[PDB]
């Protein structure tokens, strides 16, 4: 229920998808403006039942599962061996 | 603090990484056995500061950001237009 900055509101698409309106700039967004720490300019984190969590780049109209700032690939670590 | 099934315990690596021991099978795991709904056999979800959330495949010793059952690529949706 985190409070929006002045000049922001929340709305829903005709199919019921929540989104945010920035009346200061007349732009629309999928995520809360105060929930974007760690994300670069132009990107948002999206939650969904269809895809789970992913990331969108509005400038380039792209979506990807990898957080845009995460290492290019993650590391596999074998769980520790059983000791005797 | 979710209770473990019988024959399971929790331990830590020398560097302090939590893990789970299944004494029923003498196998080790990065995630709680009761926190794997929606994951296929052999896979685990991993949380980390280095990579954020990702997924590991123990059989093939692979790691990836995409949930193994998620669609191959996620969809970009443009936020709704401003109406006048």
């Amino acid at each position: 229920d985190l409070p929006l900055p002045p000049g922001w509101s929340v709305d829903w698409t005709m199919r019921g998808r929540k989104y945010y309106i920035d009346h200061n700039t007349n732009t629309t967004h999928w995520s809360h403006p105060l929930e974007r720490e760690g994300l670069p300019p132009g990107w948002e984190r999206v939650e969904s039942s269809e895809f789970g969590t992913y990331y969108v780049d509005h400038t380039n109209k792209r979506a990807q599962y990898r957080h845009p700032c995460a290492p290019s690939v993650p590391r596999y670590d074998q769980p520790p061996p059983i000791t005797y």
